[PDB]
């Protein structure tokens, strides 16, 4: 059983990493580029870029620990914690050339410290609508003018006595189809069928916990990040943001003008959130330019 | 029935206000004291202090429109809209002279701008535990190094979709427990009895959903104020606020600076948001001795 349909062409297949089944979906040949995704979502957010980057490299694209198909985590939700069961995964099918990584989201979290530890397996590193844990995200406003504050949900999902699990089991197919219409702007590619497909896999109420304890660990990230940030990242950087409803505007580059010695960032107009579903067009064109130099 | 117990020598009674069937608990003989509760909760957060005030004043604590046993009101539910009812009801037992006014969370909310239009009205002034809405607000930040914050139920409230209601629905018990116990200081105040009261008036289906209109006004509400404010407060006023986890602290009485000519302040220690019941004692002592003088 599959929880979302595979490209054609592509293989749907797990891996032990660490004593975690890690469920990811692969094609293509060459040059290995791994797509993390973020929350709500799956590997599945990436399948309209993956026949096109498949074209001329190696792509996978795993779910994330208890997300998706795969297992929860062992050890823990922290991102260095969850960025080891990434990286081994990465080099199980890399383990003599350096890899592309794009990620999304909460994928930014997860992978950040890998790429950090690891700075010689990552070739090129493209970043989209996250920011990486650190002090900033303690400024952001909890309520705004206009528009809606990007960040409540931080607290809701890392209130304790499991808060936001017993307010959304048997509502998940609601709440999920709100969230992502509120961080969206172009909110109607998100036909009733494909929240249907996001909103089935992130009920299974393992998958719903798992959702949560990522900004459970987020404290805990920042910290961690606080020691890697030492060393800046020095391989070429992209990063994406949205320039509408739901979208980080400049901030994704600045931000990672801090990290990175090497970065180019991109803000696309009339774009939220959800940007290879929302952007589709400009969004993949940017990514597959930028990891074919 | 009644909801809540009312004390003995006290009557809960009602009275259309603007065609609003608005409930009240009313005791006492002198001069008129109007006590007005915010979320959560209902007239009875004063059931402590009414009798103590009884004892020289005329006291009336009144649920707000749709809480407790109050009729939703007609209009809307910004400040400027609510504070009409409130302001006509105190009229009604003090037409021939000026009345004290006591307000706790969104009771600010709720009774600043008719306190700003009317200050004849009004002889004295008690603030306590929450902002005057105004663009203060939009600095508090979504999350803390220490977990959630005090302050993203701003923008959970404030959701559209009917978000709240639908994720609180069924759950409404747990919900209050959840947020009353982050915002205190002194748990061990709150039984599991008064939990279950508080809970059974605000689960009403009118109800719940009258709490979070309350927050869905509230950008209207700091644009009222934005204009209102022009005109300083000239009564006598106090501020109060919990120094413990849950309370403002310095932020009630600095942010009453720029509103009064003439406050005020305490904070207290080991007291939180819910002052009438963590620190009922000194809280009631503070009140009764401002008022009296
Ligand atoms: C995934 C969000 C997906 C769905 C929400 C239910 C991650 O949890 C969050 C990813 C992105 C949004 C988070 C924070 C926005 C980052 C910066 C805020 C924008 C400007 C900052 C301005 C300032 O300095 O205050
Ligand atoms: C009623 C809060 C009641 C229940 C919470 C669901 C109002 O909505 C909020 C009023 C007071 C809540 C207490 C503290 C937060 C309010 C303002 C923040 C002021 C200063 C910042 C202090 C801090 O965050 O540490």
């Amino acid at each position: 059983a599959e929880e979302f349909p595979v490209p054609n062409g592509f293989e749907s297949a797990y891996r032990e990493v660490d004593g975690v089944k890690l469920h990811y979906v692969k094609g293509g040949q060459g040059p290995l580029v791994m797509l993390v995704h973020g929350f709500g979502q799956t590997w599945y957010e990436w399948h309209q870029l993956m026949p096109e980057l498949a074209k001329r490299f190696t792509v996978i694209a795993p779910d994330l620990p208890g997300l998706g198909q795969s297992e929860p985590p062992k050890t823990g939700y922290s991102g260095e914690q969850v960025a080891v069961y990434l990286h081994k995964l990465a080099r199980q099918f890399s383990p003599d050339r350096p890899f592309d990584l794009v990620a999304h989201d909460i994928g930014i979290w997860n992978t950040y410290p890998m790429v950090v530890k690891n700075q010689a397996d990552i070739a090129r590193l493209v970043y989209m609508q996250a920011p990486i844990p650190d002090a900033r995200i303690y400024r952001f406003p909890a309520f705004t003018a206009q528009g809606e504050s990007l960040v409540w949900h931080f607290s809701f999902f890392a209130a304790d006595d499991r808060l936001a699990e017993t307010l959304i089991a048997g509502k998940e197919r609601f709440f999920l189809e709100h969230f992502i219409k509120s961080h969206a702007s172009n909110t109607e590619v998100f036909s009733e069928r494909l929240l249907d497909l996001y909103a089935r896999s992130y009920a299974k109420p393992h998958s719903l916990n798992a959702s949560f304890e990522y900004y459970r660990a987020l404290n805990e990230s920042v910290r961690q990040n606080a020691e890697l940030a030492k060393t800046r990242l020095q391989m070429p950087t992209m990063t994406l943001a949205g320039g509408g409803h739901g979208g980080m505007g400049t901030f994704q580059l600045e931000q990672m003008k801090a990290y990175a010695e090497d970065v180019e960032g991109h803000v696309l107009p009339g774009c939220g959130h959800w940007l290879p579903e929302e952007c589709a067009a400009p969004m993949n064109r940017l990514v597959i330019d930028f990891l074919s130099r």
